[PDB]
DNA sequence: ATCTGGGGCGGGTTTTCCTCGAA
RNA sequence: AUUGAAAGUUCUGUUUCGAAGAAAACCCGCCUCAGAUU
C-alpha cells in the first residue's frame, strides 16, 4: 500500500466548471467548515472534482499499457471509460454476459484479461446477474489548504470578446487562484488478482504471469498526477503549477497520513508511523519526503530532490 | 467497561447514503431538537448511521483475528454478516439446530468457538429455541454537534457527466462538511462467557484458555473505528479527517461521559467519574485525554499525543 | 418520601417499540390534548411506557443488592420479574402457598426475606388466597414539553439493507428526537414495613435489622434513572442524553410537584411546598434543584452541580 | 468617451435485494 | 334528604436480540475590447 499527501500552488486557473448561467461558465465551489479563534465559520470555496483526476490517471494508464503491450480494451483504446456498464459495451467487446451467479467468476476474469483498465480501475456490470469490483486507487476533492483564520484562495470572474466584422459575441469566465492539497491511495498487493469468490479457472496462470508487469505499470501511471498533468480548458487557461511538500507511504498495513492543512504535518505522520507498525504488527514501512517550502521534516527519513525520483524508488 | 465520546472534523465527503430519486444520491438526514438563545427548534441535519460503524469495526476484528490464528467462520470468512441467523448459514457451517431451551448453552458455546464476530459482536437465532447474545460494543448515530445557534454543518449536491463520442450519461452527488462527534461503549468483562444460564458444557475450558487473546483482539479493533476508517464511496470522495478531541474512561461500574456538545465536556466529565466511583464503591477509574482545540480540561489527568499511545496503554 | 420531576433533551433514538408492519419497526405513540392560544388541539406523540424504567430500576436494584450482601430471589437474579405470581415461580423458589386468610400475613413474611425485589416493587399472587401488595416506587410515561403550542419532537424512518454475496434483506426504522419530561414518586417510609394486617409473626426481627441497608440500596438504585439508562435498542442507537432541569422534594406528608411543562415550574413548586408544609401540619420539607438551562428559580433554594450529589445528600 | 456585440449543442442514470421468531 | 340511605374492578409485567445503498463515470471542444485624440 502506497498512500501519500500532496501540497499544490495554482496561480491563474480554471480547471473545471459546473454549468452556465446566460454568458457566464461557473467554477466549482463548495461549502467548508473551518475553525479559527473565534469558532466555527462555514465558508464557500473553490474546488476541483475528484473525478477530473482518476480520468487523467487512467488515460496515463492506457497510453503506458499500450506503449508496453499489456492488453487494452476496445472502448477504452479511445478514451471513453464506460468499461463494461450496459449490454452494448459487452457486445461491441465481444463477450459473454453471466449466466447464474456460480459462472460469475468465470465472467469476470475474461473482463479481466481484455482490458487492463478494468483490472486496475474497477468495474460494475448490471444485470440478470451484477457483478462489482471496487477500484484499486482512491482518490477526493482538491480543497485548499484550511489553515489559519484566512483561506489564501480566491475566485473571479473576467471579460472576452470574438472579434467581427459584421456585428448583429462576449462571454464572462471563471478564474481562480488557490493553494491545493490533496492525498491518494494505491494498493499494489490486490492488482491482477480476482475480488470475486469460487473454484479457480482456466486463464488466471496468465495473470500470474503478467502480475509484476500490471503493477509496475500502475505505479508509472502516478506520475501523470504527480507531475501535473491534468484537468480541461488547458488550451487557451494553461495554469502554473509548483510543487511545495509532498509525503509518500509504503507499508503492509492500512495506514493515512495527515492532511496537508498544517504546516506541520510531516512530522506528525512520520512520529505516528512507528508506533502504528508496533501496534497492528507490521513488517514494512517506509517513508519519502519531499520538501521545498521549509518547513518542520523530523529525523531518519528519506529526502528526495524530485518526483521522477520517487517513481524510480517505488519501483524499485 | 471503556467507554468515549470523540470530537471529528470531515471535509467534502458522502459517507452513508439512502434511496436515490431521480439522478441524484441522497446523504442520510434526520431531525434534531436544538436548545437556542430564544426557545427550542427543530432543524435537519445530515447524519451517518450508526451501523456503518459496526461494519468497519467487525471487518478490522475479522482481519486482525484471522492474522492472529483465532477461530473465525465461514461466511465471515466473506463479509457476509448474516452469522447464523437463518437456517442456511447454519447449514453451510455446519451446526445442529437447538432442540429444546436445555440445548441453549450447548448450541451458543459451538457457535461461539467458531466465529469470534459471533462472541465480540453478539448474534440472534430464530426458531423454535429462539437463542440471542447482546452485543458487547455499543455505537450510535455520528451527530454534528450541537452548541449554540448555528449548527455548524452544511450539505449541497454536485454535478458530474459521464462523457463519450457518439451522443444519445449525467447524475448529481451529495456533498456535506460538518464537525461530527459521536460516542461509543465496550465491556471486556463478559467477552468469552456464555450468557445463558444452564450447565457447564465441554469446550468451555478452551473458551477459558483463549480469553485474553480475544480481548487483546477486541481492545485492537477499535483503532479502526478511531483512525477515520469507514464509510462508502471512498474510491473517488476520499474525506480529509482530523481529530479534534477525545476522552475515553476505563472503569467497573456503569458509566456514561457527557456528549461532545458543549465546549466543556472534559472538565465535567473528569468532575463527574471523580464522584461517581465513591457513590457506587468501585476501584478501578482511569481517563484519557486528547486536546487538540485547547478546551478547557482541568489538572491531574493524562494528555496523550496520538491514538496508537491510548490503544497501546488500553492494552497494558 | 422523595418525589421528582425531571427534563431530558434526547436526540435520535429509539428506545421504545410495539407490534411492526411489513419491513418497518414503529415507535410507540399516543394522544395528548394541548391548550393553544386558539383552543384545545389534539396530537400524536411519540411516547415512552414506564414499565421499560420500572424494568431498569428493578435491574440496577438487583445489582446493587446482590453486590452488597442482600438476598435476592432465584428467577430475579436472571433478570426476570415474574416474582412469585404463577404457581412455577413459588415451585422454583421453595415455597408454600397460603391456606386461608389468618395465614396470608406470614406469606408476605417469607417472600419479602428472599428477595429484595419483592420487597420495593411489591408482588401479586392469583389464587385462592390472594396477596397484594403495592409497589412503593411509582412511575409514569415519558411525554414531551407540552410548552407553547410547537411541541418540540420529531419521528421519522430510516432505511437499511443487510449485504450479500448471492441476493434472494432490506428493513426500515423509526428513529426520534424530543425534549422529554417525567415525575417519579418514592416512599422510604414504608419499605421492610409489612403491608398486610395481622397478628406478628417470626421473622420479622430480622426484616428490621435490615431497614437501613434496604432503604439505602433503594434510595442508589434512582442514579440509573436520573443518569439516563433504560429503554432497548442501545447497541447500535446508542441515543445522546443531556440533563437540562431537576426538582426533587423530601417531606413527611404526601406532595406532588409541578409537572415539568411550563418554563417556570420551580419557582412554583417551591412555594407551593412553603405553603403545604404550614397547611398540612408537617414537620420536615427540603427541596433540592438541579438547574442548567438557566431559567427562573426563586430564593432560598439549595443549587447542586450534578446528579452524584444529590444522591449522596438524598443518602446522608 | 463617443459602438457594438451580451452564446450557441449532445447528453437530465442502470441492478440487487422490500424481514426473519418466540411468545 | 327522593326505591332514597351504605361501597374503588384493585394489586403484579421491557417488544428484546442482529444487519455497510455498495460498486462504475471529465462539463468540454472555438473566440482579442479593438480601433482617433497635446
Amino acid at each position: 500500500m502506497i498512500s501519500g499527501s500532496v501540497r499544490f500552488l495554482v496561480n491563474l486557473e480554471s480547471l473545471n466548471g459546473v454549468e452556465s448561467i446566460g454568458n457566464l461558465t461557473k467554477h466549482r465551489t463548495a461549502p467548508v467548515v473551518l475553525k479559527t479563534s473565534t469558532g466555527y465559520l462555514v465558508r464557500y470555496v473553490p474546488v476541483i472534482s475528484g473525478e477530473a483526476l482518476a480520468h487523467a490517471y487512467q488515460a496515463s494508464l492506457v497510453d503506458i499499457a499500450k506503449k508496453e503491450g499489456l492488453p487494452v480494451g476496445s472502448l477504452s483504446s479511445q478514451y471513453e471509460f464506460i468499461k463494461f456498464s450496459t449490454d452494448e459495451a459487452l457486445k461491441i467487446e465481444g463477450i459473454k454476459e453471466p449466466k447464474d451467479y456460480n459462472d460469475a467468476r468465470r465472467f469476470e476474469v475474461e473482463v479481466m484479461l481484455k482490458d487492463v483498465i478494468a483490472d486496475v480501475g474497477g468495474f460494475m456490470y448490471a444485470g440478470g446477474a451484477p457483478v462489482r469490483r471496487t477500484s484499486r486507487i482512491k482518490l477526493g476533492y482538491m480543497i485548499p489548504a484550511l489553515r489559519g483564520d484566512e483561506i489564501p484562495a480566491q475566485l473571479e470572474a473576467q471579460f472576452h470578446v470574438r472579434f467581427s466584422n459584421k456585428p448583429v459575441a462576449i462571454f464572462n469566465v471563471e478564474v481562480s487562484s488557490a493553494l491545493y492539497t490533496f492525498s491518494f491511495e494505491l494498493d499494489e498487493d490486490l492488482i491482477a488478482v480476482p475480488s470475486t469468490f469460487g473454484e479457480k479457472v482456466k486463464g488466471e496462470e496468465e495473470l500470474e504471469r503478467q502480475k509484476a508487469k500490471r503493477v509496475k505499470s500502475a505505479i508509472k501511471a502516478l506520475y501523470s498526477l504527480l507531475s501535473g498533468n491534468f484537468g480541461g480548458k488547458r488550451s487557451r487557461f494553461l495554469p502554473s503549477m509548483k510543487l511545495m511538500s509532498l509525503v509518500v507511504t509504503k507499508t503492509d498495513f492500512p495506514f493515512m497520513p495527515e492532511p496537508a492543512h498544517d504546516d506541520d504535518y510531516i512530522k506528525t505522520t512520520i512520529m505516528r508511523l512507528g508506533k502504528a507498525k508496533g501496534v497492528l504488527n507490521g513488517n514494512l514501512a517506509k517513508a519519502y519526503v519531499i520538501n521545498n517550502e521549509g518547513i518542520e521534516v523530523g529525523e531518519g527519513v528519506t529526502v528526495l530532490s524530485t518526483v521522477e525520483d520517487l517513481v524510480v524508488k517505488l519501483e524499485e
